[PDB]
């Protein structure tokens, strides 16, 4: 009868602890948008609600492994650190070390103490005992936020995490939180090694498979976000606004994405006004810098092959790349981002309008001065026409994927200008 007894009272525990992770899961199924700031106190008060039932089941009972680990479970439920899920999961792996689940909250908990090394422990832990899909995802997660003095053990995590990542989605295909871990490891292989377009399409191709396949996935705030942050870098802006703004509306409490879009209407607004005035430049002062210009400041081309490219106005450009062309303005202005990349700044080689330069892959001291003559070969060149929340944004840019293709004062740049190794 004991043995009965102590296993009806586990599954009843199990049961308590499902319906609470099912309760946070499924949320936004249950509840408008418009209810996300209620989100997290409603999930603290189910929590409390179901460690009280818990603690009814139980009575004075002896508390097995599987019984620790589920409560520890429960009050691992919210984003805060648990010191008594710590101790509570710490003692179920001691009495039942083969005990997975255990390994993967343990290692969850201490991943919320900001203890990373034991959390990746705890993961690497759980995949010694059984291959399943909770560690491979949290594993995967852990890899490409290791800390380390090696740019070169970063860069083999980073690989780690992708490959850790697609192993948890081959589990169960079906899994949008698997998607979305490896939409954020390419992600992060996509900034790590030379922003390879081929892999921010792999990164947003698995966010997409997460949203098609789990409608849960649509309501994750962090898949908003880091979508919105490679929108951003590839200069989708008004797809990043929408990204950042439906991040700020499913976690309201969450200051990042605000503060993420605030940050880029800043830089829109600035660049925008700037470019319009020309870096308030007189026409006077614009017809001086103009007539600084001359044949050496076309500089430099090889296409890594000789060529010889055409000096032809930014007005005449069509958008994207340019072949066979080159541009040769003055900077009338710089911008800088907090981020520090892309290194922005406004040319005019003539009487019309100013056009912005991006050049991204910078190091942080780059820059050119107002007053440069700068070269571009072969611009790519994209319209901007961004509406959001009832403002326009609308200017014409010259994306350079690194320095090294430009030309300053006639000056090649050197190798050292650009962030990734050439």
């Amino acid at each position: 009868d004991e043995e009965e007894e102590a296993k009806h009272v586990l599954q009843k525990l199990q049961g308590l602890v499902d319906r609470l992770y099912c309760f946070r899961d499924s949320y936004f199924e249950t509840h408008s948008v418009e209810d996300a700031g209620r989100k997290q106190q409603d999930v603290q008060e189910e929590m409390e609600k179901t460690l009280q039932q818990m603690e009814e089941v139980l009575g004075s009972a002896q508390v097995e492994a599987q019984a620790l680990m589920l409560k520890g479970k429960a009050l691992n439920v919210t984003p805060d650190y648990s010191p008594e899920a710590e101790v509570l999961l710490s003692k179920a792996v001691k009495l039942e070390p083969e005990l997975v689940e255990a390994w993967n909250q343990l290692g969850e908990v201490y991943w919320k103490k900001g203890d990373v090394t034991s959390a990746h422990t705890c993961f690497s832990g759980a995949l010694t005992h059984c291959k399943n899909k909770v560690s491979l995802q949290n594993l995967s997660m852990v890899l490409r936020q290791l800390q380390t003095d090696s740019g070169d053990e970063h860069s083999r995590h980073v690989m780690d995490s992708v490959r850790q990542a697609k192993l948890a989605v081959q589990m169960d295909v079906l899994d949008g939180r698997s998607w979305y871990i490896l939409g954020n490891a390419y992600l992060s292989l996509y900034f790590n090694t030379g922003q390879n377009p081929k892999i921010s399409q792999q990164a947003l191709s698995a966010y997409a498979q997460a949203e098609k396949v789990d409608r849960k996935a649509s309501s994750n705030p962090d898949l908003h976000l880091n979508r919105a942050t490679l929108h951003k870098y590839e200069e989708s802006y008004g797809e990043a606004l929408e990204g950042f703004s439906q991040a700020a509306a499913l976690d309201p409490a969450w200051p990042e994405p605000q503060q993420r879009e605030q940050q880029l209407l800043e830089f829109l607004s600035r660049l925008t006004s700037l470019l319009e005035s020309k870096g308030k430049t007189k026409p006077k002062k614009l017809q001086s810098m103009l007539g600084s210009l001359r044949p050496a400041h076309l500089g430099p081309y090889q296409s890594a092959q000789k060529m010889t490219l055409e000096l032809k106005p930014l007005s005449t450009l069509q958008p994207g790349v340019n072949s066979g062309t080159v541009v040769l303005g003055k900077v009338v202005f710089s911008l800088t981002t907090e981020e520090k990349v892309p290194f922005t700044f406004g040319l005019v080689d003539s009487d019309g309008p100013c056009y912005a330069v991006m050049v991204y892959n910078v190091v942080q001291s780059w820059g050119v001065l107002i007053g440069d003559s700068v070269a571009i070969p072969e611009p790519n060149l994209r319209h901007h026409q961004i509406r959001h929340k009832g403002k326009d944004y609308s200017f014409s840019s010259v994306r350079v994927e690194t320095p090294l293709l430009l030309v300053v004062n006639g000056k090649p740049q050197n190798s050292s200008s650009q962030a990734s190794a050439t």
